């Protein structure tokens, strides 16, 4: 099972899903290999039913698509799918988040609420929305119109692209028609310019794609700011991660998917529901997280992790999953045959994400406490029905510490100068004790034994004193590994580092270490990281493509994964990618993404599958940029 | 040749290619077989990085994505992703429209203007939008204003489909959840919802398409209607069409793409050039119509079709095609490869619709008429290169009678009943003569033998006294055989429908026949399909899917035709597609989309392949509507 993941619990519950026939996302892909080459290597379209079309990578004919479109323009047309699709999801995610404050300041949605004063205060700000004299329903109703107004094409460009990035950034992105007119218009334009007939220019496809990476870009920083607002940001918490977290004597109820106006409310009112659940003969309601959505409780809340990503049918199968609430993205739509068998009541939620044998349980921010009852309900009942039954749950989690949005890292460091936080880590930086930061993000995938590369490359960079900053599942894979536990600072840390960690934990009145890996929250809190890097830009007059920061989708899956990979690279930042995107099928496309792509926004994209190698690619990423800066490295 | 083309100019050319080594679309579709068996049935899912994962239509493992995909929702995301790219296709062209004509009315593209004013007026009611004492101007400034906010959510759904479709129809809709919140909004959101681990039940999914292909509905009635405020509304105009309308002593330039607001520009300024084309040794600059934007400039000002869709290489086979001046959508980049080996100098105009090797010289709206004459002139300087060459345009052309807009027809119509024109029609609908109407819709596609549906099922339907009406390409393939030249009535027409013809023919001052088959324009146009349609059902007090109305796609290609039946099925109409979609791998799919839909929408495809059979199928939807009004067939 070590070949499928390399987390414990997950093995152990790989061992129970076989012996009990139960079929896994590894079964599947096993029964999917050999994969087709043509996808693999991007070199396939279905863009119009003179298709499916192909090229052979190497060899004879098919050479050309049909209607005459070369594999440089499949390959591009292709990924701009992907990028578009990612933008949807993050920007939708956004959008639904928007009508929810829209809704809240108006008086529909009193489930909901300004929780974030100062948060909403500096966004109206940064958006130019006065607030002197101004009511914060009135601040909130202007930031929430400004939101949606971004979708659209209007007078102004993407807001939350041209008020985030440093101006120097927005001049170098708009100089080569970068920045994108609106969220949605970017997302049906790549749909329209990759259809056929239409555009077939590598260099335009891939301009088009870098535009449309922006758009998904403000729609993750666009869900972030509304979710502090909403929610509130978060600051340092502690809490547990991985199977362990379940809790055979509770009704044990998993948040999975990405939104957290559904398992913020579902966190709130499950604590309103305690002694219905003891009525029921449970200690409690146990709400644990899945994915992002289970990131943003986490982060705001300290609800402990489940699991992420590819491992999820895995709290399934312990046989103590009462019920799995779901919105939308990333979940494995086998969830729905598979709690058939374990027991587990799958409720969908969200109109446009259902899936066939779950129930359905419309969630509207109207009546959300109503909803959530009811759903929470269902869970009680579940629990109920497995009164006596055994379970298997292994007795595996790690301590997590985690809540560092980018205002919480400025507090952090500003116990060490209080009016310039910044700086203790830029004189960090410069003398070395930093040597640079990395950014892990994204998914997991079943082609990757499971958290594989996370780990090998953060267990390296952290040694070479990497300031290491986490999203998402990357975010998972990490704390599930024990790189949010302080007590492994000193195994898994660089002296320098080490000694940063240190003080500015002791500073911060923990008289130890932060932790290894810094969880700055979901998918859309990559806009974090930004936020931070803008800020660091900010701060030393550079642009981001001078600053030895560094991301890694290591184990990248969805096409939001690919679209945030995008953004990394159109920001200005050395991306690694630690799975194959289908682009290998064109060199003239692989050649953009992985290096003239320098010289438009001096991002660039390292695909790299051995994570070793990713490691030693990263750090010349990191060194060449401190070079660049005249550092020693 | 025979095999490949129906049409005797395009078999000349094909000979003249074979000889000279081209490659063309036929050669690559022959290199290009076998094709894909998953991608045929739609059996394959590439949208995340865990694939490419397929199914088996038949037989063992793989039998569900590695995401715990069905085949069921494979199917269903692919075909929904494809409803969504049209969408944004026929919408990207409508939104470029509606900004001309902001532009125009605001003092900055004076190449543009108000040309029908009571068209204008007319959509402004429609709308809402007061005119009286109100400046035309203004009155424009709302509409463009009104259809850029059809692409955003707001306080109202999309009104290019709320208000161009019956009320019962638009409850019919609204009820099923099917009305569009935003063109771009619809968009978004299936790209959203088809992304990994987001909707995953087929019928959920088909839902989400029926409602993106009526924001596709509303794309294609805003850019007909914007098309005709800016340009004009159609009206019969006699014109000729096929590669014989080509003319070696002129300059020829070919109209390629889709959007007016550059076609037109290029045949107005191309008159205004004719004494700098005499001064290079042509008799005058000589337009000449490709594809949809052919069908634009045909319908309005006479233009003559040089060819369409699969065979548009064969325009510049023949040596004498100068200039190939493109927009967007449908164009083989294969046209730029050739281009070197005939001479043709092709020219992109669209930022978003590059081809590698192509000249770009951009055309903003705001300088139409210099950069039209920037382009003429390399068309002009490519004639004087030719000087000398032989070549080979066969001289082969039919006579078209076409501009029938339904304004246009309502107005043939009312020659024979002044103040209700749609009654004469009703009564042959009723007495027998006019058995139905069926819409013939969309491309080619190089697994059919050119044309050889649209003439076969044409053929059938005429002589059982079916009114038929085309569109786009179909069109193109109807004229090209003759069936827009009314000396052919007598051949290819029913008694009863050349007695309808022939009476309002001659009510019309002709002496003679309309046209065997009515030529109703470019693909948006088929808007005014659904305008007329409308009319009926508004004057019958019934909804669509009770009226003896049918369509066919019979060659269908591009993914704005699949678009385009999707809402001809969500409106109430029996629709016919004559190549397989991918959705036969899902048994389920096909079901709904060709059964239950009945259900929902009245409306339903009929995949049918043998094209005999298909004019048996449209034949027997015409008389089930028929036996469902009370009417002998
Ligand atoms: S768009 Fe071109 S390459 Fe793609 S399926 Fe159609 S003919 Fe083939
Ligand atoms: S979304 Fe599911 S079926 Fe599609 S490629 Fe990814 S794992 Fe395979
Ligand atoms: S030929 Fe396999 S992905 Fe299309
Ligand atoms: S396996 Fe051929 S279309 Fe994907
Ligand atoms: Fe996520
Ligand atoms: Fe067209």
């Amino acid at each position: 099972q070590n070949l499928k993941s390399t987390d414990r619990a997950v093995q152990q519950m790989l061992d129970k899903a076989k012996r009990e026939g139960i079929q896994t996302v590894w079964d599947r892909y096993e029964a999917m290999k050999p994969q087709c080459g043509f996808g693999e290597t991007g070199l396939c379209c279905r863009h119009c039913l003179q298709g499916p079309c192909r090229i052979n990578p190497f060899g004879d004919e098919p050479k050309v698509g049909i209607c005459g479109a070369t594999a440089e323009v499949i390959v591009a047309r292709g990924l701009d799918r992907s990028i578009a699709a990612g933008a949807a999801g993050h920007s939708g995610h956004a959008k639904h988040l928007a009508h929810t404050l829209k809704k809240a300041v108006q008086g529909k949605a009193a489930s909901y609420m300004i929780k974030d004063r100062t948060k909403l205060h500096s966004i109206a700000k940064r958006l130019g929305i006065p607030t002197e004299g101004q009511k914060d329903e009135d601040i909130a109703l202007e930031v929430a119109k400004a939101a949606l107004a971004d979708f659209h094409e209007k007078d102004t460009p993407v807001l939350w692209v041209t008020t985030v990035l440093p101006p120097s950034r927005v001049k170098v992105l708009s100089a080569h028609g970068l920045i994108p007119a609106g969220i949605d218009h970017e997302i049906a334009e790549i749909m329209h310019r990759t259809s056929m007939g239409c555009d077939a220019d590598a260099q335009n496809l891939l301009l088009g794609g870098l535009r449309c990476s922006l758009a998904d870009l403000a729609g993750c920083y666009m869900g972030t700011d509304l979710a502090d607002i909403l929610f509130g940001t978060p600051a340092p918490v502690v809490t547990e991660s991985n199977l362990g977290v379940l809790k055979a004597d509770a009704v044990n109820v998993a948040v999975h998917g990405h939104n957290p106006v559904l398992s913020d409310i579902i966190v709130s009112v499950s604590k309103e529901m305690e002694n219905e659940a003891r009525a029921a003969g449970a200690t409690g309601i146990n709400v644990v997280g899945i994915c992002c959505t289970g990131n943003e409780v986490l982060m705001r809340h300290g609800i402990p992790a489940c699991t992420h990503s590819v491992s999820q049918e895995m709290a399934m199968i312990t046989g103590a999953l009462d019920a799995m609430i779901l919105d939308y993205q990333c979940i494995q739509p086998s969830v729905a045959t598979i709690a058939e068998c374990t027991g587990t009541t799958v409720i969908t939620t969200m109109e446009m994400s259902k899936i066939t044998g779950a129930t359905h349980v419309n969630f509207a921010e109207e009546a959300a406490v109503e909803n959530a009852k009811q759903i929470l309900r269902l869970a009680i009942d579940t629990f109920k029905r497995r009164k006596g039954k055994p379970v298997e749950i292994p007795n595996i989690k790690t301590k997590v510490v985690a809540g560092f949005s980018t205002e919480a890292i400025i507090n952090a460091l500003s116990k060490l100068n209080a009016n310039d936080p910044l700086k203790p880590l830029i004189d960090n930086v410069v003398n070395g004790n930093i040597r640079g930061v990395c950014l892990f993000a994204g998914c997991n995938n079943v082609k990757v034994p499971q958290d594989q590369n996370f780990t090998t490359i953060a267990r390296k960079l952290l040694k070479q004193n990497v300031l290491v900053v986490a999203t998402g599942c990357g975010a998972g894979a990490l704390m599930r590994h024990g790189f949010m536990d302080p007590a492994n600072v000193d195994e898994l840390c660089g002296d320098g580092l080490k000694a940063v960690l240190t003080a500015i934990g002791e500073a911060n009145g923990l008289g130890g270490p932060l932790p290894p890996v810094l969880h700055m929250g979901s998918c859309v809190d990559n806009s974090r990281a930004v936020a931070l890097v803008a800020a660091l830009a900010n701060r030393l007059g550079v642009d981001l493509d001078r600053l030895p920061v560094v991301a890694s989708a290591a184990e990248a899956m969805h096409e939001k994964a690919v679209a945030i990979g995008t953004w990394a690279v159109t920001i200005g930042l050395p991306t690694h990618i630690g799975v194959l995107p289908p682009i290998t099928g064109s060199l003239p496309v692989t050649q953009i993404l992985t290096s003239s792509v320098k010289d438009i926004t001096g991002g660039y994209f390292i695909v790299e599958l051995d994570p070793e190698t990713a490691a030693d690619k990263l750090l010349a990423a990191i060194n060449e940029r401190r070079a660049g800066l005249g550092l020693p490295w």
